[PDB]
């Protein structure tokens, strides 16, 4: 459960219980071949993997350093990463006889892909999303309506993520017999940021495999995007023994470090405990976290994963940040060159990338983890870009 | 170039010169080992090919008859199938030592996919778009100037693709020997109808393996809905020479056959020579809730398989389509587009009336993330 210092399970008492027959069932089904297989089979046909590993020749030539090579999660059922966590925590649910799944949501992404592993599965979907969030994400709200998925406004609080955490939490203590809590990061209590991690390798381990038919070497950098940390896990944890490879998370700079209006929790923020864990967030001087600014919606968990703090504080993995206006031209940039429109989360890898190619030589390899697609997002950038 | 009688090259000699060069460039690469290479790498590593084979549990069990299979063409670059032939076409052009693609749209679908080919590799893009769709595609629209082309507004006359379709015509008469025009569909001049098919056709090469893995024999019957006809064509073409394997095109009902708003080329049209081909043409104004399936027109090769009854042509109103989006989306986690959900409709119907030994093929052209604000405009009609 530790990371380091890192992690823990600080919960009250009637989610210890839980917590703990959750932990037992993961270690059963985890190496379990009949698990595994159908894991496999969901990923396969229904989620569409493995995803190609594409070289963004254009952007490369562009710049004039290293090649670039982006994993294409943006492919992937439903258009993001989060998908892969969804269908192995559902099908986890499935082998435990839970027959309910319960999530909470921010961006309403995390809430779209569990409705959507719900609906696969036979399962009924609650998700807690704050009425603050409700209002900004209707047609997210919309989707998870039409995958079958109740969703329920948080009003109390600040009504936003922190207030629907708390919600879920409660619910779950309740109803966990027959309820799956489906935390969509690596965040939490354990063993939600394990499971969440070994959900996500699967992109690192297809990633590894495809740089080497491709250029028959390990990349020089790997570079993913951090809200929560899922994504950067998934592609970072496969290459975490393998020395050589730099590790590169880009948090959300916002309207710059300094302003006030960011979200970049390992870069600014301070050892705490929330949701269970203890890591670093960005708390007020009463130690309550404050509202999280990104033009990325899913960039606005509030707090980082403990794997993520545990590998800046042994120096195994670096973390920068980039401002809305550096993800915003790397999605046109993008959008433009290779023809990829992607999501403005992922946009702040790529903004990274592109300034680390220019450094490096034309021989090196960086892979940007390319966590999501941008449809979602245009209505977002048409209003602040313009016509 | 024909499909029996259909098909042909019906155009000026202004455009009798570059089509014949077309056809020089196509015959020397369709089949060519650099071409080709090319083509599949772009195809495997940037549009995601191949696309899975799903076996909808759910929706089978639930309907009782026959297996439901769906070829996931919703998984490709962009949500839509008709990025294969983009992909195909740009990459022909530059072969060609073209520098600019010019295309028409009405929906808009295309158009981001040539957009999407054209940024690929390097091209210059611009859409000719009827004014009157500008306006009602106002993401479309941004999408293609996001992705770098420009986008032509034809807002002379009925300012429809009709429009769209005269202008980039005369585009392509002053510009073709350093611009290539990318036709989004199985219609327009030889050898357009064979190119746009032959690009298509991995969808059904895919399926055809997929489905001897999954079953070990070929399907009953494949479904897929028809505007222009490339993703039916796609699906259809490498079973047309497997005599028990049934194909079904599904067009848009619209508001009704009866009613006279709907895009069923095949079922009510008349035989015409239109955009310099001879095939089914309703001119009159098509409708549909599914934005893709407004051509008026068919594809000539969906005409020459109607007549030799090798593939049979039906229609499904906008409210199956529309329950056939919901259902699919609340069954099995996909979110369809809704040209695809016509055949998914379809599908579900003619699935009931079957054994539960037998198998279809429900060909999912693309995903609804794209339909989702006019879905949301009618669900939010309902009483
Ligand atoms: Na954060
Ligand atoms: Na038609």
């Amino acid at each position: 459960m530790w990371f380091g210092e890192f992690g823990g399970q600080y919960v009250p008492e009637t989610l210890i219980g839980p917590l703990k027959e959750l932990e037992k069932a993961y270690k059963r089904f985890k190496d379990d071949e009949e698990f595994n297989r159908q894991l496999n089979y969901y990923l396969k046909t229904w989620a569409g993997r493995p995803t190609p590993l594409y070289y963004a020749k254009r952007l490369t030539e562009k710049i004039g350093g290293a090649k670039v090579y982006l994993k294409r999660e943006d492919l992937v059922h439903g258009g993001a990463h989060k998908t892969n966590n969804a269908i192995g925590q559902a099908l986890l649910a499935k082998f435990m006889g839970k027959t309910r799944l319960i999530a909470e949501t921010g961006a309403g992404q995390h809430g779209v892909a569990t409705a959507m592993a719900g609906a696969l599965l036979g399962m009924k979907v609650d998700i807690y999303m704050g009425a603050e969030d409700v209002e900004r994400q209707k047609m997210n709200v919309f989707r998870m309506k039409l995958l079958g998925a109740n969703v329920i406004p948080v009003n109390s609080g600040s009504r936003t993520l922190k207030d629907a955490i708390n919600e879920a939490l409660r619910d779950w203590v309740a109803t966990f017999e027959y309820t799956h809590y489906l935390i969509g990061s690596v965040v939490g209590p354990h063993p939600y940021p394990t499971i969440v991690r070994d959900f996500q390798s699967v992109i690192g381990r297809e990633a590894k495999a495809q740089i080497l038919e491709a250029e028959g070497q390990l990349p020089d950098v790997i570079v993913a995007c951090v809200g929560g940390g899922s994504n950067a896990m998934g592609i970072f944890y496969p290459f975490v023994n393998d020395k050589k490879v730099k590790l590169v998370g880009v948090e959300a700079g916002g309207k710059g470090l300094e302003s006030g209006k960011h979200s970049a929790s390992l870069n600014a923020g301070q050892v705490g405990v929330s949701h269970g864990m203890l890591s670093y967030f960005l708390q007020d001087e009463e130690g309550q976290i404050k509202p999280s600014h990104s033009i990325a919606p899913g960039l606005d968990y509030p707090g980082v994963g403990p794997e993520h703090a545990y590998l800046k504080k042994i120096q195994r993995a670096e973390y920068v940040a980039v401002t809305d206006e550096e993800a915003l031209k790397a999605f046109h940039e993008l959008s433009r060159t290779e023809g990829i429109i992607p999501a403005l989360e992922s946009a702040h890898a790529v903004a990274y990338a592109m300034k680390l190619a220019k450094e490096m030589s034309r021989d090196e390899i960086i892979i940007v983890n390319l966590s999501g697609r941008g449809d979602k997002d245009l209505d977002i950038v048409l209003k602040v870009s313009g016509n």
